[PDB]
């Protein structure tokens, strides 16, 4: 797993990323925007009840953060970087944008909670993995460190050659070797859809791990959050319109649109 | 490698043809309600104006007979449970075609295109779009009926031998993703061919409209629960953390 500084350009970071389909970003996100939203979002974490047994045993996830959270709506979402490397991943010189959000989550491991299995983010769209490791990619998950990963609080642990093996499955698989995602409040690492990786199991006892997920998915993709939906036209309306676009409030023709017209001139973001 | 049933006829009996040909449905829609929907929509496609073709979505709004009885077809359903599911389908588009006088011959095409790496994916290759193309007006050789080439979907890599769709009102084409196909010249001087497309696709997949975005929810109130995940105002994908988004917009 490489490394690289956000202040490194966005044509080295990518590289890495088509090799290893992982790469680490440090600061990613400014760790003081990164604190204020962490701040922001508390009243609303404090009031979510963990379970013990699934993939929420243990685990807090939040998604309702661009409603809750100024900081993140205002700043944290308009990371320019992340739009460089989702630029050149998913989109065609012409088209415009060629990607959008799937979901924006906080994801709170709790101490205690246990090891989730080694999956790959792509088994959402179940026909991706038949493509091979050539496919195009159709997820990207920047996850981010709200408070810090160590290897015992659960930090994720990633498969770095998976982006590459010779038959993408279900891990039917024949050798049924991971390292975890180590990196400070602001850090984040950039995953393929390829790329084998769970969340780590928190040894801890009072270390909640908390994590920020930019899970990220090709224009032609279903989000699992029926965003525009869910959102009020007030906080759409406090958006950049690259932002509008991510959450489904514009069309940045081709798809999501209104007989060809962008669905934001519905909505009254586009104005002729 | 093209079959014709009726829509009378056991929905595995059309599985089974569109399955290895890639369906002709008589009758797909009652030859009435096709009728009064086409009346309903008229004024607003009076109201519409080198190509000669006139495309219209919003059905769902304009038509009652639309809104509530062409839209609740079970047999459609059927076909598409077992198609999609593992609702394991959505709309991509709702839209009346309607080709105009002289209007030249539209590009043979994979509906697939749309998604641009299926084709890659072979002829073996689950299904992502499933059209449902039914005539409103009759399909002749003349006013431009589809061309379609029934086993170019088995392809193994996916001037051409094709055949014409000639249906009565009423009638439906159900067509996989896969199949080539393209409208034909509109030779006739007065025909005006319209037609009604019902564009499926599975459920992990985006559509072409923002329906549950320029539908009002007054309409969206009268669908019924399955005609709203049709269109995206219920649902895992397409949630509100987990939860329906059928109950944050109150019809849950
Ligand atoms: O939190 C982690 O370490 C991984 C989380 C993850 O992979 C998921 O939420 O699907
Ligand atoms: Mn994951
Ligand atoms: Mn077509």
């Amino acid at each position: 797993l490489q490394k690289f500084p956000a202040t490194a350009p966005a044509d080295e970071i990518y590289a890495a990323f088509k090799e290893d389909g992982c790469v680490i970003i440090e600061g990613f996100v400014p760790p003081d925007q990164m604190a204020r939203f962490s701040q922001e979002i508390q009243p609303a974490m404090e009031k979510i009840q963990v379970q013990v047994t699934n993939s929420n045993d243990r685990v807090k996830r939040f998604s309702k953060l661009v409603t809750t959270s100024p900081t993140f709506r205002h700043e944290i979402l308009e990371n320019d970087l992340m739009h460089e490397l989702l630029q050149r991943v998913f989109s065609k010189p012409g088209e415009g944008m060629g990607y959008h959000f799937n979901d924006t989550m906080v994801i709170e491991v709790q101490p205690g909670a246990p090891a989730q299995r080694l999956h790959r983010d792509q088994e959402l769209y179940p026909w991706w993995n038949s493509m091979g490791p050539d496919a195009p990619e159709c997820l990207v998950n920047f996850f981010c460190a709200v408070t810090p990963f160590t290897v015992e609080n659960g930090a994720t642990r990633l498969v770095p050659g998976s982006n590459r093996w010779p038959e993408l499955t279900l891990i039917d698989c024949p050798q049924y070797d991971s390292v975890p995602a180590i990196m400070q409040p602001g850090d984040c690492y950039m995953m393929s859809g390829k790329v084998i990786h769970g969340a780590g199991h928190n040894a801890t006892l009072s270390d909640q791990r908390r994590a920020l997920a930019f899970s990220t998915i090709r224009r032609e993709l279903r989000p699992v959050q029926a965003f525009p939906l869910w959102i009020p036209m007030q906080i759409a309306t406090e958006l950049s319109p690259r932002t509008q676009a991510m959450f489904g409030f514009r069309s940045s023709v081709h798809f999501w649109g209104n007989d060809g017209k962008d669905i934001g001139e519905h909505l009254g973001l586009i104005s002729s």
